[PDB]
């Protein structure tokens, strides 16, 4: 029979094996040679594999890399000028990769060019908190500084986006062994951890979901206008560089001023992490000078599109995409997830040459450009909104299909839960000590909900990767699952090889496989099921807990809800009636041979999710659209719920107009009320 | 048997009559007491014609009443502050109805108070056009006087913005028998002209499609949060008042300062129509001062909704509406257009007694509150957005159905043309001379198409009546019959009745019974035809001769198409795919017992209209987000085709930037471009 456990059967561990080595042998950053013929490839492949249709979708978008003949660094200068200390210009490469060309050297994607020369302040992570307890608190002033921050906690660009705000002149990031050195692990080679010449490369945009800064709201096609540079979204302001611990060190080792507040503060460095400004007595005339030279380039892309069409329902789409470029290698970021999506779709084609088709179609994308800001996905998005908007079922995410061996991990739409407990109940555990158990009683036991017995932990979706565009943007309801850790040391450096994974992450490539196995399991269910598989009772139940969170978040502030008749009375009602019209439309849904009130239905399970989105957007953020789910402000990987109730609340205590931004959380209250009540009415009886 | 047959032979003119009578015995000034019951009485007829539910939906938006205790009026105002003439207080009632109460007296609703005292310029109809004329040509200032404006041409909203951009203090806006006096004929009660004691009321709003000034994108329910007055959308910053030819020959009768520039200034009353500033030597002195006191005012509004549930595709609507608040009688303006909607209701209801039902659900609306803005439907659209998106097939529009008696007029989206050729050949014509011959035959010959020999004109929708939210917001494909002369002159006034209608009109109901076939005939095939009555090559062959026009208007500017690299390349190319497309598609649907690509099929024409939709929406105006099609600029009445670019060329000789603006132009060919493309490839095969 061609059912869901011969496509879970079909999947074989030596296959992803031997696709992660085949895509991790040179560098495929995005807009290079290389990653073409990758995407070539890919296409060749897809093809052979069986797909109806594989193109390639190119787009012309901006883009950012170092000068090849004129470095990156970071220096001490003396009084004289004279530079006395340089950071490094490369990583040492791993061994046996030491003659592997095109390797980028560590850069900011996307800073602008610089040489500001001055005085250090320290920020910890650079979190919104963190300036705060300088500015407020310490009474430390970052105007015309050059601030040097930790990476973690928060996605790189708000760390940035908070530094600009400060004043700051630079900004330096680095890895602290505190967050990327676990203990008793030995560096790369020998083990997973970073070494002290390892240095993570990223994107410090913020885009808030407009795709390429150039042209948002429309692909990046051939006749496309483009915004001058000058008014591009997204752009830091000031230089931006990242380094290891080992140049970390000889910047923080000299620094004076203020001593660290608090624990929470310090590091694992053998320095006393001064917040400053600048460096003690003996070095007081010394300054920190960045010399940046990067440039910002308009670069051809290419998603790679594949079609297998549904054999009863062609115009209904369920999509699983991940992207392909690469900041080096891709080991593990995104090749072990694009390996198992080629082993998806082989899985699919043998059972399409078998003469089986899916229900509806399933669309594959092996998308460009992801770690330059989600551009391939997001400018494909733009370009075939209407089809999406009208099509789209759901969109499951295939980045990383591994950041740790210990358990699972799935961020997903509440519409997901049900089908995510379901299939996991089905498949088998791969952990040590669970063999013959589920892996909804492996993951259930290491990672338990925080509010319900019995029941696994699940995320909400933020952003930072390719689903943004399809869930905080459109309103596809969207997943994403992989395997973590109990976010990894080598990440977006050039040590995270095939080797990396093979050696020390999954040797047997049994975690990938069970990765596969619910990427792969999840659209099956999403294409093949005759009523589609979203639960519509389990958005009520966390519709209630948002809301419960929101209006506590308001309660911190008694007198002013009293001052300003701050009621989030209609909120409530529109949560119990979500609640009581979904039970209702559960009902006939188990209880209705008629195709048209099937589809019909089927419809308003695919529009649900759609049914959150605002046109207006969200304040200042007009490519995120969900009322319920934003990236939080603060933390582009976060995701936050009813965002613009939260925005609206945060650090109100500190707004010169308490009458105009209590006014502004009313207006977001009525938003949201009416947002849940009208998503609520799609599930109503029709007429 | 029961099809469409059934439905029109059960159409009765008797019956309009009798319904037209009971509309118009009183006024139905929205938020009024007697629109309320009037409402309740719709309710319980369409419930006892048969429909499954009808119910109020209500709101509470801004209203604009006079203070009936402190009257509006204008004065000519001697050195010494005597008022030495006054304008009319009210319009003496026709026969009959002097004893008539809660006759609203004119004013111009929205009117913010004050009591501006100045010397007149007189600005001809107040279009762009005739500023421009004033202020580059004549160098005449407006900026601190009362300027005195003809009605006529372009919709009341837009002179008064006119005016206030050159910087006048008030508007005073007068029917001049030129504009309102047809030759030969007799004033109200002998005729149908109107008196020099008649008045035209009327909003003066600039909403640009946002529904209730204070709720902009949102309905405005019991927990709406209001914007504050002064960042309510549209209202106007100078005082404004209407008056009648009598009280502005008396007025203009003074003037002095510069001459007419030409004939096209000049209307039919007996003053040399001299611009001013100001009066002649002997009256220097004299100075023009308003009085307007009336009130915004938050008011609850009802509309009505019926609902005919489908058999077949029950979450597919289609919706016949129009509105029932009046000015004061709405003998034609509404209730010529109520009585048609209700009869239809009727007949229908006849047919689902009878067991009948039609394959896809029928909304009928009576919509309030449409004189002060459109706020009843756009509420109501606001509300119901998302159930409209997905599941709205098309919107009629049930307005007057007679401003004269000489043919057919029907404006509508191309993808309802053939529909209204087929419908029209199967009508037997109402009209003096074509005795036996069908309603497209005189139409065609009263009528002719410009390009099309042998075809009818069909006109573009603009704004103005309550299709706008459902066109130019959300999208779904629109249209609008009703018969009209070779708008008229009672229009507005207390003139306009029964009386009116029976006497002068239509004394045998021909006129409204041929509309109701128009209208009901176009509402039955909609919603009954198995394939809908779409033709996307209609729209195909339109995009063509708009992108011609816009071409043109640009190719006036050759040297600056030069140095811009201005090109229209990519919006023929998008044109020309479309038609390549769209002719495909017509193929396939032509040529395809299987109800999955049937409503596959009816679903790709369901949304093509849909497509056509920019969720950025136009420049400054977002919620004007069809990219075709948009109320013009200067005259909300017109519609416009390719309106982001057509803003972005006018006037563009006079822009201090000239590559900005071009830079514009280009940017709006681009999305256009782009628009046209994603609309031909949602024809595509799915898959
Ligand atoms: C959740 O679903 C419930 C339906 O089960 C829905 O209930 C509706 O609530 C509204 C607002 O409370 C009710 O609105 C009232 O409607 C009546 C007419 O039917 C009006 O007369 C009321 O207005 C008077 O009272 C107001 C409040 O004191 C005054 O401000 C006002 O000036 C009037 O004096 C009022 O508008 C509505 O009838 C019910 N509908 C039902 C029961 O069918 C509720 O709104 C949903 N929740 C959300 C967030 O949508
Ligand atoms: C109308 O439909 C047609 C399809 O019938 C569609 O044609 C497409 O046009 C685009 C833009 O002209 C073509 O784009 C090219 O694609 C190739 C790869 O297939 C690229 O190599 C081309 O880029 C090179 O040349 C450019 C122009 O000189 C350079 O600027 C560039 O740097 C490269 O050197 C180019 O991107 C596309 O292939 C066709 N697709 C087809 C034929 O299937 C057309 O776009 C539609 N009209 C609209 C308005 O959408
Ligand atoms: C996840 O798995 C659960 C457990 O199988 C699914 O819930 C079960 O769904 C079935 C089919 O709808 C329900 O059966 C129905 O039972 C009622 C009797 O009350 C009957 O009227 C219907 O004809 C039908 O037999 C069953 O009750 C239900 N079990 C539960 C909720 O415990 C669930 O749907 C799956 N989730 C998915 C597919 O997203
Ligand atoms: C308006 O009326 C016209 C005239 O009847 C309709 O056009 C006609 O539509 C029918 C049905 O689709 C076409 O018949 C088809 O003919 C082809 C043979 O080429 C055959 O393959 C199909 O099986 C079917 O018989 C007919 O050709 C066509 N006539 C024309 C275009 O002149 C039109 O569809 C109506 N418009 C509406 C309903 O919106
Ligand atoms: C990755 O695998 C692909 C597919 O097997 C390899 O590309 C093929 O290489 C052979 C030998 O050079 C050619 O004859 C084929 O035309 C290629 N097939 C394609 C591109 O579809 C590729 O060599 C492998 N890469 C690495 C580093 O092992
Ligand atoms: C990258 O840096 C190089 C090296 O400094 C730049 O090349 C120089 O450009 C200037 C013109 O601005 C020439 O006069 C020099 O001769 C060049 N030097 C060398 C060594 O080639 C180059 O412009 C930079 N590339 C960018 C900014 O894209
Ligand atoms: C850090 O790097 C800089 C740049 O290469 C070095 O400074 C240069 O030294 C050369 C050779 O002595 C001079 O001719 C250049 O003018 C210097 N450039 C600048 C910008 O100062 C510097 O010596 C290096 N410092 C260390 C400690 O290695
Ligand atoms: C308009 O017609 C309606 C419906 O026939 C009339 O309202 C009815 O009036 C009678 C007698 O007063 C009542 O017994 C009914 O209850 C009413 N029916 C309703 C409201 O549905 C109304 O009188 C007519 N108005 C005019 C001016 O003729
Ligand atoms: C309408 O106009 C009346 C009449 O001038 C206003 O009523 C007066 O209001 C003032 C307070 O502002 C009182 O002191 C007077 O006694 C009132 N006069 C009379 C004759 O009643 C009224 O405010 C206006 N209504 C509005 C603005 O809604
Ligand atoms: C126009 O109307 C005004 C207001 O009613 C009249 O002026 C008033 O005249 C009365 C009685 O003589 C005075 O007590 C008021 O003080 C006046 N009010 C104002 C605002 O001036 C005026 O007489 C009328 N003019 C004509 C020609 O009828
Ligand atoms: O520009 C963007 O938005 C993201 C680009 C790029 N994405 P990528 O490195 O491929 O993946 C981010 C990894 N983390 C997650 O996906 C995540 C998200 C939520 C919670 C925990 C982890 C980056 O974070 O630099
Ligand atoms: O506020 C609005 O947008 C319109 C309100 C109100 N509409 P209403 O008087 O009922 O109908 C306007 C009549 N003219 C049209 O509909 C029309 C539209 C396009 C071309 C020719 C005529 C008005 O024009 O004052
Ligand atoms: C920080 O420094 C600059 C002076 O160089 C000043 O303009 C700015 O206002 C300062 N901010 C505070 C909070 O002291
Ligand atoms: C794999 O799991 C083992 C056992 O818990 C652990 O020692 C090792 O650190 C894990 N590898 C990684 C990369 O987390
Ligand atoms: C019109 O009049 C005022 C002077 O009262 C002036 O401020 C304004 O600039 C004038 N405009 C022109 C074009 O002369
Ligand atoms: C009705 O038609 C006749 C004949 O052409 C004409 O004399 C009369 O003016 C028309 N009535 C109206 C209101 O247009
Ligand atoms: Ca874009
Ligand atoms: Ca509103
Ligand atoms: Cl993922
Ligand atoms: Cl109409
Ligand atoms: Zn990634
Ligand atoms: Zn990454
Ligand atoms: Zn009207
Ligand atoms: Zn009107």
């Amino acid at each position: 029979k061609h059912n869901m456990k011969a496509f879970l059967d079909e999947l074989k561990a030596e296959n992803i094996k031997k696709f992660l080595y085949n895509f991790t042998q040179i560098p495929h950053l995005a807009g290079t040679e290389q990653n073409f013929q990758l995407a070539k490839q890919i296409q060749s492949q897809w093809k052979e594999f069986g797909l109806d249709s594989v193109e390639l979708a190119h787009y012309d978008v901006l883009l950012s890399y170092p000068n090849k003949t004129h470095p990156n660094y970071i220096s001490i200068i003396n009084e004289d000028g004279n530079e006395i200390f340089n950071t490094s210009l490369f990583e040492p490469p791993p061994p046996g990769y030491e003659n592997v060309s095109d390797i980028v050297p560590p850069f900011s994607a996307f800073s602008p060019q610089g040489m500001p020369e001055g005085d250090l302040v320290y920020v910890n992570y650079a979190r919104t908190e963190d300036f705060f307890k300088l500015e407020r608190d310490m009474k430390i002033n970052c105007s015309g500084k050059i601030v040097i921050a930790r990476y973690g906690k928060v996605f790189r660009g708000n760390k940035v986006k908070n530094a600009q705000l400060a004043g700051a002149k630079g900004v330096i990031l680095y890895s602290d062994p505190a967050d990327y050195f676990a203990p008793g692990v030995k560096s790369y080679p020998d083990g997973w951890n970073l070494p002290g010449g390892g240095v993570q490369r990223g994107n410090i945009l913020n885009l808030n979901g407009a795709g390429d800064p150039l042209t948002p709201g429309y692909p990046a096609n051939e006749y496309a206008y483009r915004r001058g540079i000058a008014e591009a979204v997204g752009l830091p302001s000031i230089p931006v560089h990242p380094i290891g611990y080992y140049d970390a060190q000889k910047l923080l080792e000299k620094m004076g001023g203020s001593a660290p507040p608090d624990s929470s503060w310090r590091g694992s460095l053998k320095v006393p992490y001064n917040v400053g400004p600048g460096f003690t007595g003996n070095f007081s005339t010394q300054k920190v000078k960045m010399h940046i030279h990067s440039t910002n380039e308009v670069t051809r892309i290419y998603n790679v599109i594949g079609t297998l069409r549904g054999a009863v329902e062609p115009d209904r789409y369920v999509i699983l995409g991940g992207h392909r470029d690469s900041w080096v290698f891709g080991g593990i970021d995104p090749q072990s997830g694009a390996a198992v999506v080629h082993e998806i779709v082989r899985s699919f084609g043998t059972l399409k040459k078998e003469g089986w088709r899916p229900r509806r179609t399933i669309l594959f994308a092996s998308w460009d450009a992801e770690e330059f800001g989600l551009l391939g996905s997001t400018e494909w998005a733009e370009e075939n909104s209407r089809l999406l908007q009208e099509r789209g079922v759901a969109y499951i995410n295939a980045d990383s299909s591994i950041e740790g061996n210990y358990t699972l991990r799935v961020d997903c739409t509440p519409l997901m839960y049900s089908l995510v407990h379901n299939l996991t109940k089905e498949l088998k555990s791969p952990d040590e000590g669970f063999e013959g158990k589920s892996l909804y009683e492996s993951w259930t036991k290491k990672s338990p909900s925080p509010e319900f017995s019995g029941m696994p932990r699940i995320s909400k979706l933020g952003s930072g990767n390719d689903f943004e565009v399809f869930f905080q943007r459109l309103g596809i309801a969207s997943g994403r699952a992989r395997y973590t850790k109990n976010g990894y040391p080598l990440y977006h450096s050039v040590y995270e090889t095939y080797e990396l994974v093979e050696k020390f992450y999954d040797p047997m490539f049994k975690y990938h496989l069970t990765v596969a196995q619910v990427r792969g399991g999840m659209v099956f269910e999403l294409a093949n099921s005759i009523v589609l598989p979203f639960d519509c009772r389990d958005y009520a139940v966390v519709l209630r807990k948002y809301a419960d969170k929101i209006y506590s978040i308001s309660m911190k502030h008694p007198q002013e809800m009293k001052t300003y008749s701050v009621s989030f009375d209609s909120l409530f009602s529109a949560v119990k009636n979500f609640t009581e019209i979904a039970s209702k439309f559960s009902e006939r849904l188990q209880d209705f041979s008629n195709p048209i009130v099937l589809r019909m239905m089927n419809d308003q399970l695919m529009f649900l999710e759609r049914a959150f989105i605002d046109p207006l957007g969200l304040p200042d953020r007009p490519f995120y659209r969900h009322v319920i789910y934003a990236p939080s402000s603060h933390n582009k990987y976060a995701g936050e719920s009813f965002p613009g109730i939260y925005d609206a609340l945060f650090d109100i205590e500190s707004k010169v107009d308490p009458s105009k931004a209590w006014g502004e959380v009313k207006r977001q209250i009525y938003v949201a009320a009416f947002t849940v009540q009208a998503a609520a009415e799609t599930l109503s009886e029709v007429a």
